[PDB]
């Protein structure tokens, strides 16, 4: 089997993307964040505290002929950014493209923090990282990829984010169409969950590249570029007036700027980030200052390929029994 289905920014920063997924019997369509950096499915629902639900699509079990209560079963999660979400659990047949699952777990929120209930476009977020980071307690359930895995035509999936367009997740094959040149493998350690990979440099704009390992994961599920204070410094002093702001909270630089591309290093091959994509507009509305989309990671723990990075390529996501990870020019 395969599936297939697009993917739409949220808004006009590309801050996330959603895409339609069906989730019980009759079909409820909740339009799902996917998260390359988290092993959980869950969704608001009719159990979601009212006040914290504010325009969200909402799943209702109650109305799903195919749900079932898992018995006992809690989640609670808490991400990088300091969101969190907790609920119970139900298990229901799951869509996404043409592609099924049955048995599913499903993770209805009962609570969620403030940054969802402000987000009314973004109804869950269907987890894409490896199941054991999966929260559910006491019995950790499957990711949809990993149920889905034995019945795809090719233990893969593939993420081809568009910048400021709409884009495309594909399971179980490579869509050999929706890119430019070959795609180039690079090794995955499975240590701490992620997709985690190490990138071999990088260039700013039209420089040379530096050969440098850096060790960071594939997020779909973080909007930004998070690299070591040493690249991110050697990126903004490119740009005449950036600067890192303690007050706003990262790199800053005049809207007025044309910004530099930058490049990072995939075995020997290399993807190119347009300057665009790393602008990510006024820090408030009307303001002369604008917000990088490159920032430094010295205060997360681990870089992190978020979005601006990943829509720059097409990227497969290759679980066999060894995962690995795929680049391509687009």
């Amino acid at each position: 089997s395969t599936g297939s289905a697009t993917t739409t920014p949220i808004d006009s920063l590309d801050d996330a993307y959603i895409t339609p997924v069906q989730i019980g019997t009759p079909a409820q369509t909740l339009n799902l964040d996917f998260d390359t950096g988290s092993s959980d499915l869950w969704v608001f629902s009719s159990e979601t505290t009212a006040s914290e639900v504010d325009g969200q699509t909402i799943y209702t079990p109650s109305k799903s002929t195919t749900a079932k209560l898992l018995s006992g079963a809690t989640w609670s999660i808490s991400y990088g950014d300091g969101s969190s979400s907790s609920g119970d659990v139900y298990t229901d047949t799951v869509s996404v493209g043409g592609l099924t699952v049955t048995g599913q777990a499903v993770e209805s929120a009962k609570k969620v923090s403030s940054s969802f209930t402000e987000d009314s476009t973004i109804d869950g977020l269907l987890g894409l990282a490896f199941s054991t980071l999966n929260t559910v307690s006491p019995t950790q359930q499957k990711t949809f990829f990993d149920n889905a895995k034995a019945s795809l035509d090719s233990p893969v999936f593939t993420a081809d984010l568009g910048y400021h367009a709409p884009g495309t997740y594909n399971f179980g094959f490579i869509d050999t169409t929706a890119y430019t040149g070959s795609i180039t493998y690079t090794a995955v350690s499975t240590k701490q969950g992620f997709w985690e990979w190490t990138s071999t440099g990088y260039a700013v704009g039209s420089g040379t590249f530096k050969s440098t390992s850096i060790d960071g994961i594939a997020d779909t599920g973080t909007t930004l570029l998070y690299l070591p204070a040493t690249v991110v410094s050697a990126y903004w002093a490119q740009v005449s007036g950036a600067k890192s702001s303690s007050s706003v909270g990262g790199y800053v630089f005049p809207c007025s700027a044309t910004l530099p591309s930058f490049t990072f290093g995939v075995g020997s091959a290399r993807i190119v980030i347009p300057g665009d994509y790393i602008d990510f507009g006024p820090i408030s509305t009307g303001s002369s200052s604008c917000f990088g989309g490159i920032q430094s990671s010295a205060g997360i723990g681990i870089n992190i390929f978020g979005d601006v990075a990943l829509k720059a390529a097409f990227v497969v996501f290759n679980g066999a029994t060894t995962p690995t990870l795929g680049f391509a020019s687009k």
